């Protein structure tokens, strides 16, 4: 599988079924540790739990076994467990019992609650996989909903592993739906993306390629597994031949030296380690993840890659990752700014190994109309760009005017679209939004296009994301949705958050939230202040800007306007709008993404319904002060 690679033919992919791949992989290397929990939810100073090969593959095959006699084929496993081995045993033990599994998370614990009812009425699963000391609180929560489909409720490690004898190996094809990957789409019901066998494979050949993973390196994660870079990173990890380590997202933002420590040479160690992250987490572990005097030697020389992805990353927390983390050995090639989503399983592209991060700077008023100009460092009205690197190999992303479906030359920024064979297939039960999404015709080319090598009536998959090429990198600029749109002008609101925050001290980095309200809205004492600009109009829908962000940590008083005034005074200066409302907040209250990303709509959402400004939570295991 990797070196130290035979599914690469002629520099194209070519290599099917998981469960049969994973239970060769498993009779090869049996009596070989696969994976290893580090639990820290009892002893701050951790407990290793460990699964060998044969364990693991045993287990799998007696849930799937007891899956394929409770269950109808077409049927959805969901799987809501805490992060640990029963998580992978009902991951797997689903994928082996052929039916569709819907890996989720526990009711138990907190952040997203509603979302999981959303997105069983939306999968609607005959059967939940659980574990038994999660699996009265499941009951409890599965019986709150409808007595209609009830649906049966397993705990995995109460299924005695001698039922393995009665599984049957599931027959599967390339295009069979193998699990699906929930994600707030399109509106309020969230999407299923429909991951195939032939997604999951491909994609991390797509990755090894790209971080030339060889055999005796070794992945570490604190990610969680209902999301797709914690889900993905599994398989990633599995395949190097080296056992997996990994830990709950809470454990991590509790102490993430945890993270780093296990990112840490071990004694006699020659391959190296991987992981990822989202940028947040690069800022959390360079303040919070330094060792003290007191712990034993820390060498972080055999890190090969930590991709940094899943949110615009911050030179400035790269920075002070690099630099609080040089002293032990983290090499400036580490550290990998890296762009995927979870309609293409995980992957799209990823700086070369060989080269430290590119960052580059742009003129704001070209960035704004869709260009990209390049701009020295202090340079006034300049933005901050990190690329996302190259795409990976058989593979294709291309620059897109929707409108028209055309691609657009090197520079311009347009919506992102994407084609190869690790895209997933769809959205579960939407036929119409599956199509307008995923079956796109690339009509227009530029001569040396980047769509170089796609058929030409190849499927094309919008990402929703605005991007460009620059000097052969991937820029990521942002999340078309979440454009602040103003007097007829975009704005991306990591833009206006970055320049609030340079102003004032008083707010804490990397948690500021940037969005357009109708004037209709936005509060009275708004208009009871000489720094705002436009007076009191039921009429008027326009799009004003809003700021919201939260408390620098320590802070206890009220001291509004001279935090204000250096906020609206630096993005009028620099973006050529008025931040009408400056909303600051109790540290660790803005709404987060389930993955622990700024969550803007609900910020916007919550701003609205006052649900925001007062607030005592609401409890994440992303919080911290
Ligand atoms: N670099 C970036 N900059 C700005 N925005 C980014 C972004 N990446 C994602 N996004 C934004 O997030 C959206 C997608 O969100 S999502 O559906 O929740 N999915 C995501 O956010 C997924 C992002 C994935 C990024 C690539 C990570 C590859 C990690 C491989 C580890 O390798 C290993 C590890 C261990 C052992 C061996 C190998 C995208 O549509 C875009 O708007
Ligand atoms: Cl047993
Ligand atoms: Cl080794």
């Amino acid at each position: 599988f990797v070196t130290g690679n035979p599914f690469i033919v002629n520099g194209k992919i070519r290599f099917t079924n998981l469960v049969r791949h994973v239970e060769k992989w498993a009779k090869v290397r049996g009596d070989k540790l696969a994976y290893r929990f580090l639990d820290f939810s009892t002893e701050r100073d951790g407990v290793a739990r460990d699964i060998l090969w044969s364990d693991f593959s045993a287990r799998n095959r007696a849930v799937g076994a007891r899956l394929q006699q409770v269950t109808q084929p077409g049927d959805r496993v969901a799987i809501l467990c805490p992060q640990n081995l029963d998580y992978l045993i009902s991951f797997f033990g689903a994928l082996y019992s052929g039916r569709i599994a819907v890996p989720l998370f526990d009711p138990a614990e907190p952040g997203h609650v509603g979302r999981l009812h959303a997105v069983l009425d939306d999968c609607a699963p005959s059967t939940i996989l659980t574990t038994t000391d999660s699996a009265e609180g499941v009951r409890k929560f599965i019986r709150a909903r409808s007595a209609k489909e009830r649906p049966r409720v397993i705990a995995v490690d109460a299924v005695p592993t001698e039922v393995a004898a009665t599984w049957q190996q599931p027959e599967a094809n390339e295009e069979t739906v193998a699990y699906l990957q929930y994600t707030s789409g399109s509106t309020r019901i969230p999407s299923g993306v429909q991951i195939t066998h032939l997604n999951l494979p491909t994609n991390v050949v797509q990755v090894l390629n790209a971080l030339e993973g060889q055999e005796g390196d070794r992945g570490v994660s604190w990610l969680p597994f209902f999301h797709d870079m914690g889900l993905i990173t599994v398989l990633l990890a599995s395949v190097l031949g080296h056992s997996f380590t990994f830990m709950t997202p809470a454990a991590f933002v509790r102490r993430p030296g945890r993270w780093i420590r296990e990112l840490a040479r071990k004694p006699g160690e020659t391959g190296g380690t991987f992981s990822a992250a989202p940028n947040f987490a690069f800022e959390h572990a360079a303040v919070r993840g330094v060792p003290r005097d007191d712990e034993p030697p820390l060498d972080l020389s055999n890190v090969k890659g930590i991709l940094n992805g899943s949110e615009p990353v911050s030179p400035a927390s790269m920075r002070k990752f690099f630099e609080a983390f040089a002293p032990y050995g983290l090499k400036q090639t580490a550290v990998k700014p890296s762009y995927g989503l979870a309609e293409a399983t995980l992957f799209v592209s990823t700086t070369p190994m060989d080269e430290v991060p590119t960052v580059i700077h742009v003129d704001r008023d070209e960035l704004n109309n869709q260009r990209f100009v390049e701009v020295a460092a202090d340079a006034p009205n300049a933005v901050a760009q990190v690329s996302a690197g190259k795409v990976g190999v058989s593979e294709w992303a291309v620059i897109v005017d929707a409108d028209t479906a055309s691609e657009l030359p090197d520079g311009q920024i347009g919506e992102i679209w994407l084609h190869g064979n690790n895209l997933g297939t769809g959205y579960w039960g939407k036929e119409e939004e599956s199509a307008q999404t995923f079956k796109n015709i690339l009509k227009s080319r530029i001569s040396e296009s980047r769509a170089e090598g796609a058929p030409d009536d190849a499927l094309w998959v919008r990402t929703g994301d605005y991007g460009t090429y620059f000097k052969d990198h991937l820029y990521i600029a942002g999340r078309i949705k979440d454009l602040v749109i103003i007097d007829g002008r975009n704005h991306y609101p990591q833009d206006l958050e970055c320049t609030a925050q340079e102003s004032t001290k008083a707010l804490r980095v990397g948690y500021a939230a940037a969005f357009s309200v109708p004037a209709n809205q936005l509060p009275q004492t708004v208009f009871d202040d000489s720094h705002a600009g436009l007076k009191f109009d039921p009429e008027d829908t326009s799009e004003q800007l809003v700021i919201v962000g939260e408390r620098a940590a320590g802070t206890h008083k009220l001291d509004h306007q001279p935090i204000v005034d250096d906020i609206r005074a630096a993005i009028a200066v620099g973006h050529g709008v008025t931040v009408r409302d400056v909303l600051l907040v109790s540290a660790g209250t803005i709404p987060r993404t389930s993955s622990g990303k700024i969550g803007r709509r609900a910020c916007r959402a919550a701003y609205l319904d006052g649900s925001l400004r007062s607030g005592v939570g609401s409890p994440t295991v992303f919080a911290t002060s």
